[PDB]
C-alpha cells in the first residue's frame, strides 16, 4: 500500500466524544448565554475555539492550476537503466516507487468547471529512496512562451479581465487573443488547446509531457538529452465543444468523479513512462533548438523507449490535506537527472519554490505529510513557522569540529550526492536576449495541423471561430488572422468566414506538407472499455424495467457500470430522468417499449422537464456518441430524424444491440456526424 | 522516575552519522554555489542554495505581544491526595497522580533580546497535560494586576513599553508615558508597589512565588462551587537582588535567569513548587472588605489559610528552545471539567485575547497541533482544513447532528461523557452596561497593607525604586501627579520620594491610612530552606600557591550542593573563570582565598590580563550589594583596602574550617540588609 | 473604531453590575484584536537597530565615471534614510554589545531606490553566500537554551572561526574598536563588495563604496561596554536621537 | 466576521485598505500591526493620560455623539447552554 | 577560485596597522571570548589558526587559556602597514 506512510497521521473520531483542539470533552451545540433569551458570553471558549478554526479554514489557491484532482499510485520499473541514468527509482528491475499525481486545468479558479477548454496539468511525484522527484508537466508537449519572465504576461492575458473578473476558465476574450496575436510563440500551444487536447474525455484518457528537454546523468558523468512522456494505457479520448459546454453546467466535477469512480470500481488507470534519447552534439541537428519549449521532437527522429509503468490504485482520504496541500516543484530533482539551459525551465525553478510561501504561510511546507519524503531529512535548517520537529543536533552549522562533521557533504564521488553535469559550460556575453534558433513559430503549428484527420482539423477551426467571435476589438481579430495566415492559408480563410472579415494573402515561407505520428486523438482505436458510462433510457410502465435490467447485466459483464434511467427510482433504477443527461454518458441506448414518452402524452410528466428523454437521445447523436434502440425503440430515433443504420446507430433484438454498441465505443466519437467545410 | 518529555520523542531528529539532505530528501553539498565558470555569477538553477537560504530567511516568527523574554522547562506534577470533595478535576482526582507539566517564566515590557534582571512584573505560566485536556494557570509573581478591566490592557502595555517615536527605553518603566498612566489610572498603584519591591528584581525563576491573580471557581461532580485563588509556593524560598546589582547584571549576563534554570536541572537539583489554594464560599465574595472579582486586590492569609494540593517539580530541560519554549502558546481559556471562570472583568477579556494573538504568532489555526501544544487526552472534533493541517481525518461527515456518522463525535456535558459544564448556580441579573462596580473603587488601602508588611530596609528599596524611576520623568506635572497619588497611600512614602525630585509633597490625606499588617508578602524576612544551586566566587591567584588552597575550599563546598567557580589571572589546573570574564553579579557569596591579597595592592592589580582594579571591584561590589563576603587567613588585607571590618555582620575571617561553615550560614540570610542606608539617620 | 464611528473604549459590556463580558462588545474586540496582532517578525539578522532620515548632496557631475542620476549633477539633493544595527542581537538586545555593526543607506533617487547595505568593517567573514546560515547559526545563541544573547563568546561561534579560516579577518576587526564603537555617528561605513560603475556608453569601472565620518572614529573599552549594556541598552539609539534634536546633525 | 479577516488579509490593518476605510475619520491608539499604512503623530498611545491632554477623547450617549447600547436592555436568569 | 585561498595575510596587515595599546585590546577581546569556550580542542584549533596570522598574537592569547602551543609558521608573516 502507497498510503502506508500516511497511516501514522490518520485520525479516527468514531466512538469518541467531542473535544476542543487542546483536549477535554465538550458540547459544541449551544452558545453560553446570559439568561434564557440572553446575549452570548465572551467566556464561551467552546464557541470561539470552534468558530476560530472555521473562520481560518481556507488557504490561497494555486496561482495557476487552481482547479484539479489527485490520486496515490505505485511506479514499477521495467528494468535496470543504470547505463542511461544514475537515478535510484530506475536502476533496478521491478522496483516499486510510491507516486501521487495531480491533474488540473490552468485559467480556472478553485470552483471552475472540469470540462472547460484549457491546457491540462499532469504533475507527478516520485517518492524515491533518494528524494522526491517531480515531473510537473502538461497534456500538450509544447508551451506558449519561450522565456519564464513572460509567464505573468501569458497568465494575466488568459485569466479573467482585471476590471470585472469575466470570463472564468476561458480564453474567449480580447486580452487572451491580443497576446497570441502579439506573441507568435503562443501559436503552437493554441492549436493544441483548440484541438481535442483542450477538451479531453477524462484525466485517464490523457497523454502527459514533461515539455522541457532534461539531462540524464550516469554515475561517471556522461549526459544524454531527454524528453519525458506519459503514454496512457487507456488511450486518448476527447469530447466535442457543444457537449463540453453542457457538461460544465450539468456536472462541473466530471473529471474529478471519473478518476474517483475508476479507483473505487477496481479499474485503476495506467501510464507507461517513455523517453526520447538525444546526443548532446545533436541538440540543433533536428531543424530546431532542443532548448525551445515551443517545439516538440517528432517520433520519426527519436523513437520512444519505455522505462516502466505507473498505475493509480488509491484515492485520497482528505482532499485538503492531500490534494490541495501538495506542493510540486520541477526543482525537486535527484542524482541521475539534471536541468538544461531552457529559458522557460530556468525561471520555473525559482517560481515554484517562492509561491509555496504564499500558499502555506511559511517554509516548513515540506514537513507536511503529503510533501515529506521517505528517504529522510538531515540538514541544518531550524526554526520557521510551524516547526513540526525537535532537532537533537545543537551544532547546526558547517564546517564544525563539535559535530564531528555531521551532517556530512555528499557529491559525485561520495555519499551519493547530487551533482551538475561535468561537461556543462558557460560561454559568451551576459545578455537579455533570446537565441536566433527560437525565431521559428509557424513550422511546428502546421506540422501538428497537417497530422490531424479532416474532421479533427475542423474542430481546431471550429474552436478558433467560436473563441475569436468573442473578441470585441476589430484590429485584434485582423492581427489574429494575419498570424494564422502565416501558419496555413486554409486555416486563415476558414476562420475569416465566421468573423465577417476578408484577409487572404498566402505567405509561403513556413508552408509544408510534413506529417508526424502520435498527435491525433481519434485516429487510434480505444484499447479497453473500462471507459465507460452507458445510459439506458427506460420507463416504469409496460414492463420495460425488466428488459432494461437484462441489458444492464449483459453489458456490465465486459467490465462496465451501466446506469438505468426511468421516471422514478424503482427496483433497478439508478438515476431519474430529471437527474440524468447525455453529457454524463458515452453511449445512449433506448430500451424496448420505452413509449410514447419521446413525442406522445408521456413526454409531459411532472417528474421530469418537458421533452427530456427526447433531448438525451437528440444530444447523444449530435455529439457523435454511438446511439442504440432495442426492438420497438426505433420510433424514438424517427421522432427526430435518425436512420436505422449509419454510424454507431444499430437496431434489433437484445444481444443484437449489445454487440455493435461495444464496437462504437472503440471508435468513441463518430466523426461522420460532423459537417466539414466545402460541402 | 519517568521522562516528562516522553511524548516529544516521536518528533526528535538525530543527524549524527547522516549525509546533508534537502528538505525534500536527496544527498547534497551545501558549501559551494553553482557558478557560470571559475570566477562567474551564481545560477538561478542552484536549487541547493535557494532551498537552504529560503529556510533561513523565514526562520523568525513574531514574539509574544507581552512576556516576549523568557525561558521554560518540562516537569511532573504530583497530587498530594484525592480532592474530589473540592473539585471534579482529573489531575487532582487521585493520590500521587503524576501529570506532565511545562512552565514558562518571563518579564512583560522586555522584547525578545532584553535582559533577564530588569525591573518588571514576572510571568509564571504552567501547562498541565491532564488526561482530561490541557489546563493552564497563566499567572504572575505578584498576586495583583495593574488594571481592573481587560479593555484597558493595550493602554497599560503601550504606556509601559518603549516610546513609539524612538523605541526608548527597553525593558524599563522609568519614563514619562509609564508614570503618566500610573498617576492617571490609580488602580495601577498596587502592582507598582510590588514591582518597585524585591518582587520586581528576583534572584531567579526558582526563587519566585507564583499567583493565578484572578478568582476562579472549583466545581464538584454535583455542581456545587467554591471560589478559589491559585498560589505557587517555592520550596527554594523567595530571594531577590538589589537594583544596583541588577543594573550591572543586565549588561554582564543578560541570560542570568535563563542560565540559572538550565544549570539547576542539568546539575540534578531540580526546582520544586507546592500548589496551594485559598477556598472561599460563594456567599462570602464581598464579605472580606473588598470584591473578590477585583484583580487589583489580593486575599490575606489571615482570612483564608493556604491549603496544599500537590507538588510540581521541573526535572527536564528542552531540546530545542524554538520548537518548545518559543512555540508554546498558553491560554487561561485552556480549562477542564472541575474548574470555571468568575465575572472578573480582567479575566473575561483575557479568554478572548490569548486565543486571538496565536493567529499572529503562528499564522494559522492549527497551532494546537504543534508537539508542545498538543494534549495527551486525544482530539476528536469536526475541525478540518486550516493553514498547515498536520492530520488526515477519517470521518467524512464533519458535522453535527448527523445520521451518517452514527452520532460521532458525540456531545458530552455534566451527566454524559465527562464533558465540561459551567457552574449551574451562576446567574445574570441587571442592566447591560459599560461601567465598573462601586466595590472596585478602593485603590489605596491594599497598597498600604503591602508596604506596612515589609521590613524597614525593604520599605527603603520600594522608596528608592520610585526615587530612581520618577527622576527620569521629564514632565514636572507628571512628577506632581505621581506624588499626589503616592500621598493617598502613605504620607511617609510621598515625602521620602518628593526629596529626590526636588519638589515638596502636600497634604496628609487620612482616608485610606491604616497600620494593618499581612503575612507572606516579604521576600527578605524568612531564610532560605536550602543553600544548593547558590553560586560562590573564589578570588584566587596563579602565584604564591593560592590555587592549591582555593581548590581545597572548592571541594568541601561542592559536596554541600553549591556551585563553586575559582577565579584567577589565567585558566590554570583548577581555574574555571578568569578575572576579565568573572563579575560579582554572577555570584551570591564572594570569598578571597589565602594569598590572593597580592592582586589588590601594588603592581599585582596592574596586569595586562584583566582591567585595572578588577579583583578589588568584585569584592567592593559584593559587600555593597549585601552579599556575604569572606577572607581566608592573610586575605584580611583585601577587605582592609576598601574599608571592611572582619567582625561585621556578613563578613567572615579565619581558617578553612571557619570560612566554609561561616559563609554557607550567610547564604541562608542571602542579603544582609544592615549594609543599606535607611532614611532618618 | 478602525471602521469609523465615535466610541468609549474604557469599559467592557457586561451582563449586569458584576457580570460577565458579552461577545456583542465589538468595541473591546476591535481594540484587543489590533493589540493582539501588533508584532511582525524581527529581521533574521540585524534585528536591533535605529534609523534617521537625511539629505544626500553631490559634490559634482560624475557622468564621466557613472550614468547614475543622483550623481550626474552639481549640488543635487537626494533624500536618504539610514538604519544602523548590530548582528547576533535580537530586538531587545544591548546597543553596546560586541558585534559587527550595520550601515544600510537608502537613496531616494529620481531614477529609483538605491541601497548600499553595508557594515562598519570593510571585510565579511565568509566568501560564499551559501555559508551565511552556517555563520549566523554559529554566532547566534545556542539552539538548546538560546544562550548567549548578542555575543560571540561561546563554543559554537569559536568552532566556526577555527573551522572556517576565511572568518579570521572580520574577527580581528570585531575584536578591535570597530566591534564596540562609541556611537553610530563615530562609525565608518563600507559597502564591502566590489561593484561596477557603468557610463552611458557601457564602459565599466570596478568600485568600492566607503562612508567616511565627519565626526571621526571613536570606540569604547570592553569593561565600559559591559556596564553600559546594563545601565543603558539604548545608548547608540539615544546618541543619534539627541544629536538630530539638538541641531548637531 | 472580525476573526475571519485575519486569515483572508493576514493582519489587522485590513480596515486601512481603500475599499474598507471610512469617510468619518479614524482617531484611536491602535499602532503597529502587519502592513501599517499610517504614520501616527501622537506619541502617547494610551488612556487615561495627562501628556496627550486627553486625546483621543471618550465619547458616549451624552458626549461626543458616541455609540451606546440600549439603556433598557437587561440580563436576567441563569447562564446556560440551551435554546 | 584559488585566488580566494589566502586567509592570513590580510588579518596581519590590519593588526600591524594598529597602535601598541590597540593591538592589546584585540588580544584582550580574544582572551576574554576564548576563555568562555568549554571545549579544550576548540581552544587549541583557535590558537592553531591565530598562530598562522601572527606568533605574537597566538602566544599572548595562549597565556590566558592555560594552554601552551607556540610553533612559528612563517608563511603569511609580514610587517606591512596600511592607513
Ligand atoms: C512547460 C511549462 C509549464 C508546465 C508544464 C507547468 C505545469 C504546471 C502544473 C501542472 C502546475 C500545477 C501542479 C500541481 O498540480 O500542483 C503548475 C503550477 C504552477 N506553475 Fe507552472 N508550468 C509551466 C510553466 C510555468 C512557468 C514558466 C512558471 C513561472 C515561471 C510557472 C509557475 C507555476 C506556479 C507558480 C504554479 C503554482 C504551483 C503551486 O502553487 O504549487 N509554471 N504548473
Ligand atoms: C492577571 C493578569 C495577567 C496575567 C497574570 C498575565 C500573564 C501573562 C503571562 C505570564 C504571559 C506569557 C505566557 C507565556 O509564558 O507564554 C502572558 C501573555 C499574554 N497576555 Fe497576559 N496576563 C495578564 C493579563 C492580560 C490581559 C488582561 C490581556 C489582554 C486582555 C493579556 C494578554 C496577553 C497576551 C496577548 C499575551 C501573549 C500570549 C501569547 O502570545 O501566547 N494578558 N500574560
Ligand atoms: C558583506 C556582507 C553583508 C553585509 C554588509 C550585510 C549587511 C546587512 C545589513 C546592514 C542588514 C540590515 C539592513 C537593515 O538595517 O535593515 C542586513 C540584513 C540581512 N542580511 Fe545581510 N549583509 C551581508 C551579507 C549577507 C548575506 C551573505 C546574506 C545571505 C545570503 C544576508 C542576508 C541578510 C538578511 C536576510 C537580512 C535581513 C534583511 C531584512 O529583513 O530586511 N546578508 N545585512
Amino acid at each position: 500500500d502507497a498510503r502506508q506512510r500516511l497511516k501514522e497521521v490518520e485520525v479516527d473520531d468514531n466512538g469518541q466524544f467531542m473535544t476542543t483542539d487542546f483536549g477535554g470533552n465538550i458540547e459544541e451545540q449551544f452558545s453560553l448565554k446570559a439568561g434564557g433569551r440572553g446575549s452570548t458570553l465572551l467566556e464561551d471558549f467552546i464557541f470561539r475555539q470552534k468558530l476560530q478554526h472555521f473562520d481560518h479554514e481556507r488557504i490561497p489557491e494555486r496561482v495557476v492550476h487552481a482547479r484539479g484532482a489527485g490520486a496515490h499510485g505505485i511506479f514499477t520499473s521495467y528494468g535496470d537503466w543504470s547505463n542511461i541514468t544514475a537515478a535510484s527509482f530506475l536502476g533496478a528491475k521491478d522496483k516499486q516507487t510510491p507516486v501521487f499525481v495531480r491533474f488540473s486545468t490552468v485559467a480556472g479558479s478553485r470552483g471552475s468547471a472540469d470540462t472547460a477548454r484549457d491546457v491540462h496539468g499532469f504533475a507527478t511525484r516520485f517518492y524515491t529512496d533518494e528524494g522526491n522527484f517531480d515531473i510537473v508537466g502538461n497534456n500538450i508537449p509544447v508551451f506558449f512562451i519561450q522565456d519564464a519572465i513572460r509567464f505573468p504576461d501569458l497568465i494575466h492575458s488568459v485569466k479573467p479581465s482585471p476590471d470585472n473578473e469575466v470570463p472564468q476558465a476561458a480564453t474567449a476574450h480580447d486580452s487572451a487573443w491580443d497576446f497570441f496575436s502579439s506573441q507568435p510563440s503562443a501559436l503552437h500551444t493554441l492549436f493544441w488547446a483548440m484541438s481535442g487536447n483542450g477538451i479531453p474525455r477524462s484525466y485517464r484518457h490523457m497523454d502527459g509531457f514533461g515539455i522541457h528537454t532534461f539531462r540524464l546523468v550516469t554515475e561517471d558523468g556522461k549526459s544524454k538529452l531527454v524528453k519525458w512522456h506519459w503514454k496512457t494505457k487507456q488511450g486518448k479520448a476527447a469530447l466535442v465543444w457543444e457537449e463540453a459546454q453542457v457538461l460544465a453546467g450539468k456536472n462541473a466535477d466530471f473529471h474529478r468523479q471519473d478518476l474517483w469512480d475508476a479507483i473505487e470500481s477496481g479499474n485503476a488507470p495506467s501510464w507507461e513512462l517513455a523517453v526520447q534519447l538525444i546526443d548532446e552534439d545533436k541538440a540543433q541537428a533536428y531543424g530546431f533548438d532542443l532548448l525551445d519549449p515551443t517545439k516538440f521532437l517528432p517520433e520519426e527522429f527519436a523513437p520512444l523507449q519505455v522505462l516502466g509503468e505507473m498505475t493509480l490504485n488509491r484515492n485520497p482520504m482528505n482532499y485538503f490535506a492531500e490534494t490541495e496541500q501538495i506542493s510540486f516543484q520541477p526543482g525537486h530533482i535527484v542524482r541521475g537527472v539534471d536541468f538544461t539551459e531552457d529559458p522557460l525551465l530556468q525561471g520555473r525553478l525559482y517560481s515554484y519554490l517562492d509561491t509555496q510561501l504564499n500558499r502555506h504561510r511559511g517554509p516548513n511546507f515540506e514537513q507536511l505529510p503529503i510533501n515529506r519524503p521517505v528517504s529522510g531529512v538531515h540538514n541544518n535548517h531550524r526554526d520557521g513557522q510551524g516547526q513540526a520537529w525537535i532537532h537533537k543536533n545543537i551544532h547546526h552549522y558547517s564546517p564544525s569540529y563539535l559535530n564531528k562533521g555531521y551532517p556530512a557533504q555528499a557529491n559525485q564521488t561520495v555519499g551519493r550526492g547530487f551533482f551538475t553535469t561535468p561537461g556543462r559550460t558557460a560561454s559568451g556575453v551576459l545578455n537579455r536576449e533570446l537565441s536566433a534558433t527560437f525565431d521559428d513559430h509557424y513550422t511546428q503549428p502546421r506540422l501538428f495541423f497537417n497530422s490531424l484527420t479532416p474532421v479533427e482539423q475542423q474542430f481546431v477551426i471550429n474552436a478558433i471561430r467560436f473563441e475569436a467571435s468573442h473578441v470585441t476589438n476589430e484590429q485584434v481579430k485582423k492581427n489574429v488572422l494575419e498570424q494564422l495566415n502565416k501558419i496555413s492559408n486554409d486555416v486563415a480563410k476558414r476562420v475569416a468566414v465566421a468573423l465577417g472579415l476578408e484577409a487572404p494573402q498566402p505567405d509561403p515561407t513556413y508552408y509544408h506538407n510534413n506529417v508526424t505520428r502520435g498527435v491525433s486523438i481519434f485516429n487510434e482505436s480505444l484499447p479497453t472499455i473500462a471507459t465507460l458510462r452507458v445510459g439506458v433510457l427506460s420507463t416504469t410502465k409496460g414492463g420495460s424495467l425488466d428488459k432494461a435490467k437484462a441489458l444492464k447485466e449483459q453489458l456490465e459483464k465486459d467490465g462496465l457500470k451501466v446506469t438505468v434511467i426511468a421516471e422514478y427510482l424503482a427496483s433497478g433504477v439508478d438515476q431519474t430522468y430529471s437527474a440524468a443527461d447525455a453529457t454524463a454518458f458515452d453511449a445512449v441506448v433506448v430500451a424496448e417499449g420505452a413509449e410514447r414518452v419521446f413525442s406522445g402524452k408521456g413526454a409531459m410528466s411532472p417528474l421530469f422537464p418537458a421533452g427530456r428523454p427526447s433531448q438525451i437521445l437528440t444530444d447523444g447523436y449530435r455529439w457523435g456518441k454511438p446511439v442504440a434502440a432495442v426492438g420497438s425503440a426505433k420510433k424514438a430515433l424517427q421522432s427526430i430524424g435518425v436512420e436505422e443504420k449509419e454510424a454507431g446507430v444499430y437496431a434489433g433484438a437484445q444481444d443484437e444491440v449489445i454487440k455493435g454498441v461495444e464496437e462504437g465505443l472503440k471508435v468513441f466519437k463518430f466523426l461522420e456526424r460532423f459537417a466539414v467545410d466545402g460541402d
